[PDB]
């Protein structure tokens, strides 16, 4: 155990709140990065029990802690009111270094699930450029599997372990609140989510092999996990995904129930000015959205989801300690 520095190439200039942020937090990236293969070594990892993905937890805290300050926090009893500024937020890419007399642990095997050997690894002296994008449900700008889709979980026997879906090739999801101000809606070539969960349930199917696999949309819980939600451009986007995780896969082919039309998915989102905090148990509460067309262009790389004959999955997600997992399997810091 020891303590990791982050390596930015964020700018001193830019008054988004990242590179705010890392400008006094993390070191400018190395330009001539090292990595040493050792195809004959063997090591074994586990992505659900690493530190690094509770320093970097601490880190987008502090990071949104300093940055996305809401105009009330209420913790149970308690608010605490401040400045809320409308501030310009785009995440940028992390990496996470160790210092000297420690190194990061690579897994190179383009198959592997996060846990178990891990025949060919590598050193190296950071991770590669993470965004912490912080989501529900989807995961949203991050790398895609180089093989086929990777199933991951803690135990997929445990229902109530999250399932990280990790995708070899991303959708596009177009979220915009267009020039009632607080309603917004998602866009999603239905073309690309149909291949997309006809191959999700495909490797579903080889851990599962009766029991034709089955999505639908979060059996109930507070709105940020029962709904795909997402923040973009400093404001918090809540869409609804019913018509998005509403399909069967049986004998090997796979049918989608959601409604669709002209061949694309439309969710509807709202705009909300409560917020339950992921960071701590409590509420913030933030002001009414900036004027103008609101839009993010993101790719899907992950989805997450939970398990209740048949097995039906639903979209999940919260813990944001899994988001960083999804990025941080492949490595593991050693002395
Ligand atoms: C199986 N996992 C179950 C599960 C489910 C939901 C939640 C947890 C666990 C807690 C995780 C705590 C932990 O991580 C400690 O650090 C966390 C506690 N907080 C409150 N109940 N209010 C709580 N998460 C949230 O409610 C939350 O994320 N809302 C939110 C807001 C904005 C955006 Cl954009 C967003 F995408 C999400
Ligand atoms: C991942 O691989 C390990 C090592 O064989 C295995 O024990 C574990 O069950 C696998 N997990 C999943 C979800 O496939
Ligand atoms: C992605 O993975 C799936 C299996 O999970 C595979 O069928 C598909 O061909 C892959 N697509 C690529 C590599 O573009
Ligand atoms: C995983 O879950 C099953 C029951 O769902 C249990 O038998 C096992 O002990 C759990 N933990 C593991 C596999 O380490
Ligand atoms: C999502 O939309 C469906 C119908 O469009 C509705 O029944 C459901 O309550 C909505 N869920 C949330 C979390 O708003
Ligand atoms: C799938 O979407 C349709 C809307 O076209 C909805 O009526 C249905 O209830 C959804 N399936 C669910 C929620 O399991
Ligand atoms: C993902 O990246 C694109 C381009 O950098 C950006 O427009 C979008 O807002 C990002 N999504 C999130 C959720 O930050």
């Amino acid at each position: 155990k020891t303590t990791l520095f982050c390596a930015s190439d964020a700018k001193a200039y830019e008054k988004e709140v990242h590179n705010v942020w890392a400008t006094h937090a993390c070191v400018p990236t190395d330009p001539n990065p090292q990595e040493m293969v050792l195809a004959n070594v063997t090591e074994n990892f586990n992505m659900w029990k690493n530190d690094m993905v509770e320093q970097m937890h601490e880190d987008i805290i502090s990071l949104w802690d300093e940055s996305l300050k809401p105009c009330v926090k209420l913790t149970g009893g308690s608010a605490i009111t401040q400045a809320c500024p409308k501030v310009s937020f785009d995440p940028i890419p992390l990496h996470y270094c160790a210092p000297a007399g420690f190194a990061i642990l690579k897994c190179n095997n383009k198959t592997f699930n996060g846990t178990g050997p891990c025949r060919n690894v590598s050193t190296v002296q950071c991770t590669h450029g993470i965004k912490p994008v912080v989501s529900t449900q989807l995961l949203l700008n991050g790398s895609l599997a180089e093989e086929e889709i990777i199933i991951r979980s803690e135990n997929l026997t445990n229902n109530a372990k999250t399932i990280i879906v990790h995708l070899n090739e991303s959708v596009n999801i177009v979220c915009t609140r267009p020039n009632n101000i607080r309603q917004a809606h998602c866009n999603i070539n239905e073309s690309k989510w149909n291949n997309t969960l006809q191959k999700v349930g495909e490797e579903l199917a080889k851990h599962f092999p009766s029991k034709t696999i089955k999505f639908e949309p979060s059996s109930g819980g507070d709105l940020e996990i029962t709904t795909h939600s997402f923040n973009c451009r400093g404001e918090f986007f809540y869409c609804n995904t019913s018509d998005l995780f509403n399909g069967t896969y049986r004998n090997g082919t796979y049918n989608h129930t959601g409604r669709s039309s002209n061949g694309t998915i439309t969710l509807q989102c709202k705009i909300k000015q409560i917020i339950n905090m992921w960071q701590e148990v409590g509420r913030a509460i933030y002001a009414p959205p900036i004027e103008g067309e609101i839009t993010c262009n993101s790719n899907i790389t992950g989805l997450l989801l939970l398990r209740d004959d048949t097995e039906t999955f639903r979209p999940g997600g919260g813990d944001m300690r899994d988001n960083w997992r999804s990025e941080l399997y492949k490595y593991k810091v050693v002395e």
